[PDB]
């Protein structure tokens, strides 16, 4: 089973003593999360960066106190589409040959670097993958979002700043990126994590939702807490994305083929519509990776399908790909 | 100082040997929040409808795990308008003189029920303050509420009735009140709102955000909670509202003394502003209500101001009306 909630989900030291920062050894992975980055270069995560979906909860919640919800919700979606079902391992980066035997095309278990099922362009600190890399820190961007700190944020990064910021990187990509896309459950993701810097890379005694850019740094560039950092003092992730939302109304959609072609996608869904995301996401986006399973594989894939469920906030109804059972 | 957060947060029965619902005596008050009437009405809060803003949030929390933050959010702008900052106590419903010896006007102390402070139009099962009673149940917006619930819902009230509902409401409103006013505080709060139903009345060993018509007449009608009814299973407020603002995009606005004449107003804030929502209500809305506290009154308005702020989930900068 994924795990419950915190039994104490108070504030506390995670800089600790227990959970010390470790540069990379060779071989160890990571990838375009500087939330999950961080918490494996701590050791709350194992430090190589290849992981189960019960770790990669446990890890989020006691490291950084991310709601039970989300935490399920974004960690069973991200193994259904980057993650070894059998093995049950995902890589929080490349594709890597430590998650075990693969699965049929065309499902790839290319762990969480896979453009285009998870990670996804506009980006804050990263580049697009149509440009050549998808998950290094880039220090171009990250003096973007201290620029926009700086104008909307009087030099803190808040969620006034995430809604700013975020549209620019959408404007950015439109007008540079010919493959850029912007829909489904891309579209999702890419509000909420804006706000995961302000309501989590905070420290947790002050919660006051203004981040500073050493703390930034320090998460997005070298997946450090800062010294003495004290986790939030309750669970939380994507509270206030409707003002990143609201701060410039976006509808899905893709540039076709060249830059400044954004076409919208009257088959996405969008902020009105999460059941119809998380419908598309089973029966389209993993259906397609997975489309005959064998016996052992579809009864994993059941088994976190079931997990991915639980995690949906707003209700919704269950879908069967494989049928009930 | 405002409680903190509950120690252990699960879902447990809430409607308990501890906590039996009782019908109303006579002088009870019961107000426009089902949340709050429920409440009083299992002894979670005092059963005639008066208490502390420390008894309230520890209502909240410990009856139906609403959220700390959004628990010293709504129980701090309640208190600083409708309150007695003296007393330090409030009414969940109509004016009493219950909460004891009045400050000066402007300030009203009217509790709860008191029209365009906290209280506003457009809500879903109680009428607009205009047509005459701002805070009984009522039973023709319920069936509406059923309806929707029936189209959108399959039978069950859920985030994506709440979306039309809420628009429905709005566009009601527009439609027959000559003095519809949807801006600013009241513009905020009417969409956490109508996530509430479906986030928190919700039994908490499902927690699958479909409530079913028994258990929502029984809230909203007789502030009772079901046989054996577990609260939800974490903390939580207005998870989902994004959706319902999104369902049907709406701005801050009017009607300017007629029907049919729905004014959008571009100094309201709205959700792409809450800093400046904040500022609003405080700056503007408690300061109108206490221009010039004496030195007793002033002192209790900057604690409850202060507190007000540690619930502003965005964070923000505070702002002082009075140094
Ligand atoms: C939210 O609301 C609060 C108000 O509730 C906002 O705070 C208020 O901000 C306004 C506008 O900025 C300030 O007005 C300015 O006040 C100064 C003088 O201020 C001094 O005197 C005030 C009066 O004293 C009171 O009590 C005495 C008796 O003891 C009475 O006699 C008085 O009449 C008053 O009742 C006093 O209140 C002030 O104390 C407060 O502020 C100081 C900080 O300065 C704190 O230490 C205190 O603790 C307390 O908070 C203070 O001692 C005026 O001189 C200003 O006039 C200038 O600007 C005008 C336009 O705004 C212009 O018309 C004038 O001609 C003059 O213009 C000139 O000066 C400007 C620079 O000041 C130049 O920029 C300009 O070009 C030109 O050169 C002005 O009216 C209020 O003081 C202040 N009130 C409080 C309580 O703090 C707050 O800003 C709001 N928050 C947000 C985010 O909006
Ligand atoms: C429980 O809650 C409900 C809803 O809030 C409430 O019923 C509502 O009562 C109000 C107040 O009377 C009604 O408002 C009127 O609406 C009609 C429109 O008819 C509508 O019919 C259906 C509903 O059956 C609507 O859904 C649909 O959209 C139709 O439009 C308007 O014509 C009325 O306008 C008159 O009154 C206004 C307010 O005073 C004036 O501003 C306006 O100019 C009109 O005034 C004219 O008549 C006046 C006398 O009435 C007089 O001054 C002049 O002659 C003047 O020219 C009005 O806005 C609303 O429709 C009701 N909704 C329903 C029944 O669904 C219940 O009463 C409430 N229960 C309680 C409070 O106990
Ligand atoms: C709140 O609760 C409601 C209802 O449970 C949820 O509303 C559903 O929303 C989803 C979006 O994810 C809708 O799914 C979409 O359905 C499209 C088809 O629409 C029409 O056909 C449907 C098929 O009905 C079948 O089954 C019924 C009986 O079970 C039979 O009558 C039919 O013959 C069919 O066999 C109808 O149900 C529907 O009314 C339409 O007419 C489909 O093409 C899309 O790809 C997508 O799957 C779904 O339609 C909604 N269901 C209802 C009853 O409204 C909502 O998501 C909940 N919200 C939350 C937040 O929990
Ligand atoms: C629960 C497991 C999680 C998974 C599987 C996950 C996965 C991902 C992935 C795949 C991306 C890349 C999306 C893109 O293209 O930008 C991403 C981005 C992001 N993640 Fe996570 N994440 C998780 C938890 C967290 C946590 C706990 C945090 C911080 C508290 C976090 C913070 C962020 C931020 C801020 C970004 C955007 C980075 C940027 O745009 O520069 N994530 N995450
Ligand atoms: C924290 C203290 C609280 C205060 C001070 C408060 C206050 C109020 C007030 C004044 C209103 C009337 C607004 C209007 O519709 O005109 C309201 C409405 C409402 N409240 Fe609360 N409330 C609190 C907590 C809660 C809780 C815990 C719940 C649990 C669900 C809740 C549920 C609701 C709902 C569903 C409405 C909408 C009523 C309708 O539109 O018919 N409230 N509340
Ligand atoms: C980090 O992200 C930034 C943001 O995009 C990347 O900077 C961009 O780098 C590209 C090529 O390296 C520049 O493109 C060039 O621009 C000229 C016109 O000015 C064009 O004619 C050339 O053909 C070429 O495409 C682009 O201007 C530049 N953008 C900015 C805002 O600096 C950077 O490459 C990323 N770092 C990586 C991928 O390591
Ligand atoms: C829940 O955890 C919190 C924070 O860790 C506890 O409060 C602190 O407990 C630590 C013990 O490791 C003490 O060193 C601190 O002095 C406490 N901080 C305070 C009181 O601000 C809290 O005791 C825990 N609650 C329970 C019931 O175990
Ligand atoms: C999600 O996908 C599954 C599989 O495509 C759908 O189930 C199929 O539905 C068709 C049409 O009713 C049946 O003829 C097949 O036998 C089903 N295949 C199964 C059950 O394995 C399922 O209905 C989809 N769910 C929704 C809500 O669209
Ligand atoms: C937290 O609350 C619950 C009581 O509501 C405690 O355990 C629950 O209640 C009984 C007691 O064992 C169990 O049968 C339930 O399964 C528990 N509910 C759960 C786990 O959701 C629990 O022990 C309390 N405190 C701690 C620290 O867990
Ligand atoms: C609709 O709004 C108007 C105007 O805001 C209210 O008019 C007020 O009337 C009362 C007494 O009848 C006076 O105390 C106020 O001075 C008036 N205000 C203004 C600005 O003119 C009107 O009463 C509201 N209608 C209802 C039925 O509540
Ligand atoms: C982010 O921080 C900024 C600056 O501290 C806050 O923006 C200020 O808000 C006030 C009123 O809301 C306005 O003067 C300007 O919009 C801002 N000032 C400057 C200098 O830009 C903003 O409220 C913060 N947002 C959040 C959610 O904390
Ligand atoms: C982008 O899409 C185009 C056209 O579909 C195709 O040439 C290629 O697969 C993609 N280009 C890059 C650089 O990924
Ligand atoms: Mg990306
Ligand atoms: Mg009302």
């Amino acid at each position: 089973l994924p795990p419950g909630p915190l039994e104490n989900s108070s504030a506390k030291l995670v800089n600790d003593e227990a959970h010390p920062w470790k540069p990379l050894r060779p071989g160890d992975i990571r990838g375009p999360c500087p939330g999950l980055n961080t918490l494996a270069s701590h050791g709350y995560l194992p430090r190589n960066g290849v992981a189960t979906p019960v770790q990669i909860i446990n890890a989020v919640q006691e490291g950084l106190n991310f709601d039970n919800q989300a935490a399920v919700f974004a960690t069973y979606a991200a193994h259904l589409v980057d993650g070894n079902l059998i093995t049950d391992l995902l890589s929080i980066g490349r594709k890597t040959r430590l998650t075990g035997p693969d699965p049929p095309p065309p499902a790839s278990v290319g762990g969480l670097n896979e453009h285009g099922t998870f990670e996804g362009d506009a980006s804050m600190t990263r580049g697009d993958a149509f440009f050549g890399n998808n998950h290094d820190f880039n220090e171009t961007l990250f003096e973007q979002l201290v620029d926009y700190s700086n104008r909307f944020g009087g030099g803190k990064y808040n969620l006034t700043v995430a809604g700013e910021l975020r549209f620019k990187r959408i404007q950015d990509s439109i007008a540079t990126n010919p493959n850029f896309s912007f829909v489904d459950f891309r579209f999702f993701t890419a509000y909420g994590e804006t706000t995961f810097p302000a309501n989590l890379f905070v420290d947790g005694r002050r919660d006051d939702g203004q981040l500073d850019m050493d703390a930034a740094r320090s998460f997005f560039q070298f997946s450090r807490m800062p010294d003495d950092f004290f986790r939030a003092p309750s669970p939380r992730s994507g509270t206030g994305v409707e003002v990143v939302i609201q701060a410039h109304p976006m509808q899905p959609g893709r540039n076709v083929g060249k830059i400044n072609s954004y076409t919208v996608d009257p088959t996405s869904s969008d902020f009105s519509t999460p059941c119809l995301m998380y419908e598309k996401f089973v029966n389209i986006t993993v259906k397609s990776l997975y489309p005959n399973p064998t016996v052992q594989l579809r009864k994993a894939l059941n088994t976190n399908l079931d997990f991915f469920f639980q995690g949906v906030a707003a209700g919704c109804t269950q879908v069967f790909p494989y049928g009930r059972d």
